[PDB]
């Protein structure tokens, strides 16, 4: 089985290759990381397995669900780093995914019933709408479009949340930089409107990302920096005309920064675009940017156990991670090496924020 043959992803020996994918579940009362996610992340944990947290707000403004978990405050590091030790107990190494929706918010979740932010003052379209606090959809308002100056205070904003991770005991952290949230919204052309440094061209477009992973890899090193994006996916309306181009454009970006920084990135992460909340067309995308990135390459998006095996096998990944068949099966890593059968999830308690029903009771073999 390719899955479990040894991968060193820059100072981190895993045992396997299965990753636990970033998966907002809202459990994390207040945006307080709860012993429930403790839990929940100790159950999936494995000796020599990577996770990769929820998406985690870096600030006041960045969040768009209820409930969840921020590392922008002392007492979120703290009850952080109570997780992040239960987790080390297991083996595991965990990275903690900062996560900045931009204008996928609403009134409801902004301090003071803000606007939310982005890089355009264009809404997401009446096609999608925003889950509420009290299980309603919302609509989602036309967001502020922020200018430079603010700009460098939420580059600021991932890294000092950087910093706080490591404070926690974290191995490191992924910049959610895909599926249409803030950095999406720079990126993609279909978004970014702007006519300033960050807008018009893809070096422009792609002037926001490089900065968010130059702060961070200067705060905690490129080997502790993940990087996800999604060139090419249908999410709150986040589309580019070039995607492939955008793609190989960000990838560029983070090969200039491994070598000026003089160190590998911890990896970079894709999602397939066939993922939703031609196939061929669709997979060339991924291999082209495995093929052009120099280091690790994390994979996601509908995988199974046997697309996940071909993945490593046929070259298109290093790492695999896994979303739903996570959610529903803790021991999901257990399972794919014996080639056992698979448990079901329940998508009405994905986001839902009972401490256990739909999140811990799943069962083990
Ligand atoms: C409930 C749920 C929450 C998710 N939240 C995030 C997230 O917070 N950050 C992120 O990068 N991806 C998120 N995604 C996508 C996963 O990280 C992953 O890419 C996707 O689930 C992989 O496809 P799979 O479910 O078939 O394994 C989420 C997916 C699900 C099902
Ligand atoms: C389809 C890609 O978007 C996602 O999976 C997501 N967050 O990134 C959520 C919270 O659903």
């Amino acid at each position: 089985n390719p899955l479990f043959s040894p991968y060193k992803m820059g100072k981190f020996n895993l045992s396997h290759r299965v990753v636990l994918a970033p998966m907002t579940r809202c459990r994390a009362l207040n945006n307080i990381p709860q012993a429930a996610l403790g839990e929940y992340y100790e159950q999936r944990a494995t000796a020599g397995g990577f996770l990769i947290t929820e998406g985690t707000m870096i600030s006041p403004t960045s969040a768009g669900f209820p409930h969840v978990p921020g590392i922008f405050t002392k007492e979120q590091v703290r009850e952080w780093k109570k997780i992040v030790d239960v987790v080390h107990a297991k083996g595991a190494v965990i990275f903690c995914q900062l996560w900045h929706v931009g204008r996928a918010s609403h009134e409801v979740y902004q301090p003071a019933g803000a606007a939310p932010i982005s890089s355009t003052e264009k809404p997401i379209s009446n096609r999608w709408r925003i889950l509420m606090p009290d299980g309603t959809h919302g609509i989602y308002p036309k967001p502020r479009a922020i200018g430079t100056y603010e700009i460098s205070q939420v580059v600021e904003d991932y890294r000092r949340s950087a910093l706080n991770a490591i404070e926690a005991g974290f191995d490191g952290i992924e910049i959610h930089g895909a599926h249409g949230y803030l950095i999406d919204q720079f990126l993609k052309d279909g978004i970014n409107d702007r006519t300033d440094e960050y807008g018009g061209s893809l070096a422009n477009r792609c002037k926001f990302i490089t900065q968010v992973v130059q702060a961070v890899v200067s705060a905690i090193g490129a080997d502790r920096v993940g990087v996800r994006v999604s060139p090419a996916i249908d999410h709150l309306d986040a589309m580019d005309s070039n995607p492939l181009s955008l793609g190989l454009a960000v990838v560029e970006r983070l090969n200039k920064i491994q070598l000026h920084s003089g160190s590998k990135l911890a990896y970079l992460h894709v999602t397939q675009p066939r993922y939703v909340a031609s196939e061929e067309e669709e997979a060339r995308l991924m291999r082209t940017l495995r093929n052009a990135y120099q280091g690790t390459f994390i994979c996601s998006g509908g995988y199974t156990r046997e697309l996940g095996i071909e993945a490593v096998a046929q070259g298109d990944a290093d790492l695999v991670s896994y979303g739903r068949l996570f959610i529903s099966n803790p021991d999901l890593v257990m399972r794919i090496k014996l080639n056992a059968p698979l448990n079901k999830y329940n998508r009405k308690t994905f986001y839902t924020q009972d401490p256990v029903v739909g999140y811990t009771d799943y069962p083990f073999l």
